[PDB]
DNA sequence: GCATGATCATGC
DNA sequence: GCATGATCATGC
């Protein structure tokens, strides 16, 4: 079930490319909800089971033996991303120590298997199709971009400007809330260096960044 | 129209 | 609350 090599994983992915969520779900005996409003990570999980990836909250890696991270990517009819891509929670405290090279973010984005999927809301969940696999590793430029944003956003977190951080900061990667809702709370750093309560934040890739990944693939 | 800010399920 | 998986939907 669990692929032993990259070749096997890419082969299994290519095998489910073109299937509908319904066909795949039924084949795996997984119940399909009416929509994603209250099952937001359903497609993600559907693919994990279909490709033999690590389920549950197992830390940072779907195919640890391969060093590959699996990520679904919703796209519209023109092949453009319908949503941003979550990368990982941001450490709002004790971030002291990590450099870009040894970041959770860089690690999770070092080798990604993107599985594009039909994401248009008007399409009945059961009828949406799974796209062809896209195996990606950031180019020099992409990492230069990712690194820049990471350092910028991290400095703010390390300097208590948590109250200045807005989803507008960052060219390709940004910080947006990540949790149950607006009342969720985590430990952070105050305007005066004191541990306070604040909203949990996570790193996300803007649609423009992932769209380029989709484009650089087509131009192949 | 769509990005920002909000929100939903689950296991421990 | 955190870490897994993300999409929703209101404000502009
Ligand atoms: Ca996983
Ligand atoms: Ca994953």
């Amino acid at each position: 079930m669990i692929p032993q090599t990259l070749e096997q994983l890419l082969s299994q992915a290519q095998s489910i490319a073109g299937l509908t969520f319904g066909e795949l779900a039924d084949e795996l005996h997984i119940p399909v909800p009416i929509d994603l409003k209250r099952d937001k990570g359903w497609v993600g999980m559907l693919l994990e089971r279909a490709l033999g990836a690590t389920a549950g909250s197992k830390a940072e890696q779907d195919f640890s033996h391969l060093g590959v991270e699996l990520k679904t990517l919703p796209i519209n009819a023109e092949g453009y991303p319908l949503e941003t891509t979550f990368v990982s929670l941001a450490p709002l405290v004790q971030n002291s120590g990590v450099k870009w090279e040894n970041s959770h973010v860089r690690h999770k984005l070092s080798c990604v298997l993107w599985m594009p999927i039909e994401g248009s809301r008007h399409i009945p969940l059961r009828e949406r199709h799974i796209g062809a696999p896209i195996f990606w590793k950031p180019t020099a430029e992409q990492e230069r971009q990712l690194k820049q944003d990471w350092e910028e956003l991290m400095d703010l977190i390390v300097l208590g400007k948590l109250d200045q951080i807005t989803a507008r900061i960052g060219e390709v990667m940004q910080l947006r809330p990540k949790g149950a809702n607006s009342r969720a709370v985590t430990k952070g750093i105050g305007k005066n260096g004191e541990i306070i309560d604040t909203l949990p934040l996570g790193f996300y890739l803007r649609k423009e960044f992932t769209a380029q990944i989709l484009n650089a693939f087509l131009e192949t």
